[PDB]
């Protein structure tokens, strides 16, 4: 039910909690509601908390045209200044890690401290990738998550489908973010980053490869490393405790 209006383009949000502002930015042809709920309720009891729905995604406007991650960013900053929120700690996931990564370069005074999750610089120096909509997100959880989070953990994967298939990206919009995804130009870039940063992911992560996280963090000038063991792409969620005690903890450290 709330909308904000960033260069004519009605932008889907939720905002909760109190305390210093926390920008989450979800991957490719995710929206809101793809955020682990336990996750993003628990930061809510020490931020405010700002997850939204992408351009193309959720119960945002579709715009058939190019994206691209500049374009991104651009939403994101918009979003905070209809929020009139200076400041913000960031932290994105997969794509919106390109997103975090194009915030962070171009954009240094609106970020008070960036998390980058399983993500890439992309280009050269990254490492790349190796029926019903129902089934579809059912075989999804194989590259998100091993075979023994899925055996252990299928009651809570299984509550999460419903909620993905009211707000479905339509498969124009999946190829635009798809395309978005090429147009990261950051990486001689990341050294000037000076924002706090905490990378992150799962070691077993099969989608981006983990060393991807070690690049990021060896280019940015003081980031912290965090790789969990027995998690993977999905480490927000088969991670959730042991990454909310150290998200939790770097935050504490930031300020806006």
């Amino acid at each position: 039910m709330l909308y904000a209006q960033v260069n004519g383009i009605n932008l889907h949000y939720e905002i909760e909690g109190q305390g210093q502002p926390l920008l989450l930015i979800m991957g490719l042809g995710a929206p809101a509601a793809a955020w682990d709920p336990i996750f993003v309720q628990t930061l809510t009891k020490t931020h405010q908390v700002i997850i939204y729905d992408n351009r193309g995604t959720g119960l945002s406007d579709k715009p058939d045209m190019p994206y691209s991650i500049a374009m991104f960013a651009s939403d994101a900053v918009g979003l905070l200044d209809a929020l009139n929120i200076p400041r913000a700690h960031v932290f994105g996931v997969s794509m919106g890690g390109m997103i975090a990564q194009e915030l962070a370069i171009h954009y240094p005074q609106r970020v008070a401290s960036l998390i980058l999750g399983c993500t890439t610089p992309g280009g050269k120096h990254a490492v790349p990738a190796p029926l019903t909509p129902e089934e579809a997100i059912r075989e999804g959880w194989k590259l998100s998550f091993s075979e023994e989070f899925i055996h252990t953990h299928k009651a809570e994967l299984e509550a999460h489908i419903p909620r993905l298939l009211a707000q479905l990206t339509p498969r124009f919009a999946y190829e635009r973010h798809f395309q978005a995804t090429m147009t990261l130009r950051v990486f001689k870039q990341l050294k000037e980053i000076q924002a706090p940063t905490l990378v992150a992911t799962g070691r077993d992560d099969m989608l981006i490869p983990a060393v991807n996280s070690e690049i990021l963090a060896r280019e940015i000038p003081g980031a912290e490393l965090a790789i969990f063991e027995s998690a993977g792409h999905g480490f927000v969620t088969s991670a959730r405790e042991p990454f909310l005690k150290v998200l939790k903890e770097f935050l504490a450290r930031q300020s806006v």
